[PDB]
């Protein structure tokens, strides 16, 4: 079963995107309290941002040139259902051992792009699904499929038991053969094809239908993984979520590389009862709000799974998300060794990927890797291009982190991922209260006139959400935590290099997108002695306690809920992203030299 | 109970600047001498606080309960609603939730704003968004759709057993916006568009009034009850504004208005104190009852400050100027204060709806949350302007409840909180512990061991006699003992209290010295003035109260006294208390 918790759809969006200028925000509040005193608590506002690439981004120049499937033969008794549609005179004598290879990955893609284009805007109808060739689309005409054979071309046929189970996802079917350059054999007319007249309600539940019948379909052969791959794909190539970091989104871009042949194969009438059921209420002639809702929602659960699933380099016996630091300068916008590193890292991303990928929906993964390779050689073709990357030009990137997968998934132990388990990833569990760790496993090592130290490992600042809640502090919150007890001030990913040619305020991220903390931002692989400033001393002579939590409430755990989640306007905070230092340093150096 | 649904009023209030005066006469005689007595008018003003205040927009950004689970027929129940209609029979094994937090938030806010306007109708129950609302249908269903865990699912035998409650859930519904499921909808207009039957106020009034009590009974049995009323109570103070007899200190009403739930879901089961449709009078005044009797209890549960093994009501202390009206310094004080008064708040609203608390406290939490964002935002804040405060204050208590014994109170164990009880008598000391320093000539001094005016309720018998209203009574003022929240700021008597018009009581440290005090009367003037004996001094006084009558405004209860608060020497020995250990004021 796939899972569609619905978190999106209760946001009940009101406003439509016509143009690429404004965006579509979705903003979720996170409540954190420390186990200790319930006063230091704080409210973390994530913001996810979709915005609309191009107007005509749907309608775009199909190559036909990119992945094939042509090994996609079906089980023995769907083969059973195609012997069913040949002539009874064929059907009594026909091999058993018989094969149909299908591929329908590129109306799975175009599909998406017209879903996600629903979503964004309202309008759809069969001028957005067929890209303006349907009106001059030419079926050939054969009777009981025997006649297939006769055909040169391998062909899209499309039976007429399909056509009489039920007749929209054989519309349906029949649109996205003449969106790509399938060629389309039907039984029976009525010389060219007329389809009923669908409202956009019908016709986005039949788009649903169909999108679920061609993943059983798929996955009844066994390539869903290449199914979910190029659902993904379409989704993403037509609407643009907005990157949390201004690193990452090399993996939206290589979703966007992606591209197949012409599709071909062989519609049986689908068994009954392949998914069990799609855990979320959904009707005949839905609202534009509820289907751009859920949709919206896989989208955004699918571009969370990049940060949810990684893997993570292990630095000196103890875990990091993946960041990769090259020596040689960066020449208008491209970087060859950063590029080497990406594909090293990519090698072991991707199998990982498609694993949680297909795991989230229903499909299960094949263990042979092919959308895994496939998205590699996507990488491989938006790596080592000539035109100039906006998210290659620096020496230090952490890939995988594209969007925060916080409160985005109601349950997160189904999919696999070192890094979740590594302290990052998941911060606060939809629907439940996460009890974790506050700061990293410390000691106590002394008390000054007026400071008190502390000495952490510093895995990174994910590790640490109370620095979180004196984020959102209006006063007192992180200008007394300062630095100056380690001997020198390096860090990989410095927070803010335009101060510099000291408190943790004065370096840190901005982060006015999302509250939380990039998992890379702020990285040491030392032990840093942190100093904490509790009261403060006049020159007159007189003391006032400041606003610092006390020594219990480090040690004592972190409790994080969920509240709702809506929808928003863009303004000018979400749009504020932070100026990183990304450039070889001393703590680069000290990964160079590590065990990694 | 019926304290002032007795009461009568027909004033009905159609904008924020009319309002309601409840007023209530205090008789406070000495037990010694009978003929030394005096009535003290009480007022609490009702008014709007905006005109679209039940029209507020929902985000649905708030408090999330979980784990709250249904008793055992409950969950029978449901099951066998679940198994008897298709794409509903995988739900039934797993253990079923509900939330209808917002639900009652919004039906306290409109069952506030009918009692305090007196116009209802389904544009004003569900925030005029009913008429475009599309109801998910499960027979409508597809075969490969499930009935999920966060939609509100209103099953058909609730429409057969009692359709009232049935469409106000739909309304409430559609007002905290969420997925209302039903089993079939009528297509007689939309294909998913549910036609109601138009209602007469009074039959609305009276199905919204059983459902409210419905929505809190089915959250007592899940076990979160104080929650339940803690958001309702959240609704009824978001839309009725209840003006403060202490003036600046209505905190703990915008920490009701700036709560807000997540959107309400669950599945409602078939049910396991007026029957007719009633008056607009009658239904105004249960719930106007309820609103002051929170209002009550917000006094009523107030963690004491201990000060040299004195109980004193919580006040709190900064020295940092003000900044855009607002103390930081004082904002964590009324944290830490809010921290305890949370839990204390919490049980005794439990008590006072007869729900019982859960142990872990989560409606506290959720209600200390809504002070950490009324205390931790930037906007100029009229309540915080000040230095020093006494928060937990926010409606005088007295005469408000037939008894005060199921209130878990740590503020009435010593001589603070209601001085009179409705429908009794109650015997209190008149003054504190006293010596006679002596008697001089046309004066006498006596040593009161001061702790606050509330301990000492003799005077506003004083103040409220005819003649001169507590000008004979004056201080000597040592260098030691320094006053704390003052009257005005420039020795008699009447200089030193505040002067509330808005309620002839005293304010709980509505003048507090830590040390002791003298005293001096003026018994004659050169004749003999009406000043009394040393018997009626340290004699009892009793308090009763003599009905309540509802009336409009009054110019005069609407000045509010001035307190002159400044960061002064008590705040500094407060502050030396804070920081340096409590025995550097022993």
């Amino acid at each position: 079963k796939p899972m569609f918790c619905e978190i999106i759809k209760l946001a009940n969006r009101k406003r439509l995107i016509f143009n690429t200028t404004d965006e579509r925000v979705y903003d979720a509040r996170l409540n954190y309290c420390s186990t200790a005193d319930s006063t230091v608590q704080a409210d973390c506002h994530i913001y996810w941002r979709l915005k609309l690439r191009r107007t005509d981004a749907v309608f775009e120049e199909y190559t036909g040139q990119g992945y094939s499937l042509d090994t996609a033969a079906y089980p023995q008794q769907y083969t059973d259902i195609i012997r069913g549609y040949y002539s009874k005179h064929v059907s009594s004598s026909l091999a058993a051992n018989t094969q149909h290879f299908v591929n329908v990955l590129a109306m799975l893609r175009h599909a998406g792009a017209c879903i996600a284009h629903y979503c964004m805007t309202g309008k759809i109808d069969f001028d957005i699904l067929s890209k303006k060739k349907h009106k001059n689309k030419e079926v050939v005409t054969l009777s009981n499929a025997d006649s297939l054979s006769f055909l040169p071309h391998s062909a899209l046929y499309l039976p007429s038991p399909l056509r009489a189970s039920d007749p929209e996802i054989f519309n349906m079917l029949y649109l996205l053969g003449c969106a790509c350059d399938a060629s389309i054999a039907m039984d029976n007319i009525s010389a060219k094809y007329s389809m009923p007249h669908y409202n956009p309600l019908q016709l986005s539940h039949a788009l649903h239908v169909t999108i679920f019948y061609m993943l059983s379909l798929m996955d009844s052969c066994g390539y869903g993984d290449d199914a979910v791959l190029a659902l993904t794909s379409g989704l993403h190539s037509v609407t643009t979520v907005i990157a949390h970091s201004d690193e990452g989104g090399i993996t939206r871009d290589a979703l966007r590389e992606l591209s197949y042949t012409q599709p071909y194969g062989t519609m049986p009438v689908p068994i009954a009862g392949y998914f069990q059921h799609i855990n979320v209420l959904f009707t005949t002639q839905p609202a534009w709000d509820q289907f751009a809702g859920i949709w919206d929602y896989v989208i955004l659960a699918t571009a969370a799974l990049v940060h949810l699933s990684d893997p993570g380099m292990t630095v000196n016996d103890v875990t990091y998300p993946t960041t990769l630091t090259t020596k040689v300068a960066t020449v208008d916008g491209r970087n060859s060794d950063l590029a080497a590193q990406m594909m090293h890292s990519a090698t072991r991303f991707c199998d990982i990927f498609v694993e949680n990928l297909s795991t989230f929906w229903g499909v299960v993964a094949n263990p042979d890797g092919n959308a895994s390779q496939a998205l590699l050689h996507a990488f491989n073709i938006v790596a080592c291009a000539v035109e100039p990357n906006r998210h290659l030009e620096m020496n230090v990137m952490a890939p995988w982190y594209w969007v925060e997968s916080s409160a985005l998934f109601c349950d997160y132990a189904p999919f696999r991922s070192p890094i979740s388990s590594a302290g990052y990833g998941p911060q606060c569990v939809y629907g439940a209260r996460l009890v974790l760790a506050a700061t990293n496993s410390l000691e106590f090592t002394g008390e000054a006139g007026d400071y008190s130290a502390y000495r952490f490992e510093w895995t990174t600042m994910r590790h640490n959400p109370l620095f979180n809640i004196l984020n959102k502090r209006v006063g007192d919150g992180l200008a007394n935590v300062d630095f100056r007890l380690r001997p020198f001030n390096e860090w990989l990913l410095e927070g803010q290099p335009s101060r510099r040619s000291d408190t943790l305020d004065e370096y840190i991220w901005g982060s006015t997108s999302c509250d939380l903390f990039h998992p890379a931002e702020l990285t040491s692989y030392t032990a840093v002695c942190v100093r904490f400033r509790n009261y403060l001393s006049g020159a007159d002579g007189d003391v006032r306690i400041l606003n610092t939590p006390t020594r219990e409430v480090i040690e004592g755990n972190v409790v994080t809920r969920c509240d709702g989640i809506r929808c928003l306007d863009s303004n000018k905070r979400i749009q504020h992203v932070p100026e990183v230092a990304r450039r070889y340093c001393m703590m680069a150096r000290y990964l160079a030299q590590a065990r990694t």
